[PDB]
DNA sequence: GGACCCACGCAGC
DNA sequence: GGCTGCGTGGGTC
């Protein structure tokens, strides 16, 4: 039973073209696989990878899925360092990522 | 209240 | 006293 999350070539190909790195890849593939996450609630600030920071995880299977992906597409030859190092803190880092910088919010604050 | 990306000091572990 | 994600802010678009 093929999965409902599964992307074509043609759409893996669309945010390829997009990405900036293979971390901004995995980050790109992470909103696209997990909609919920990313409305106007921001549920995406309760989760991260791995449930570190008593945080929720993300769903481990489509974790999976991104994975793949980015083994499909990128380099391997550093597959292992490019998944902890690079890919795990981009999707990290979009999960918890704040609307407005606090630096900004303050300088408004004055207008 | 721009959206977005990534580097980096830091606290908790 | 190293490793893991958070909070943060410099920077590009």
């Amino acid at each position: 039973v093929p999965s409902p999350y599964l992307l074509s070539d043609k759409e893996v190909r669309e945010i390829v073209q997009q990405s900036l790195s293979v971390g901004n890849f995995a980050a790109r593939l992470l909103v696209r696989l997990f909609p919920e996450l990313f409305t106007a609630e921001n549920l995406r600030l309760q989760y991260n990878h791995s449930g570190a920071c008593n945080k929720k995880q993300l769903d481990p299977t489509r974790l999976r899925l991104i994975r793949h992906y980015v083994e499909a597409v990128y380099p391997v030859e550093k597959m292992e360092e490019v998944w902890h190092y690079e890919c795990i803190p981009s999707i990290d880092e979009r999960c918890r990522r704040p609307n407005r910088k606090k630096c900004d919010i303050l300088k408004k604050a004055k207008k």
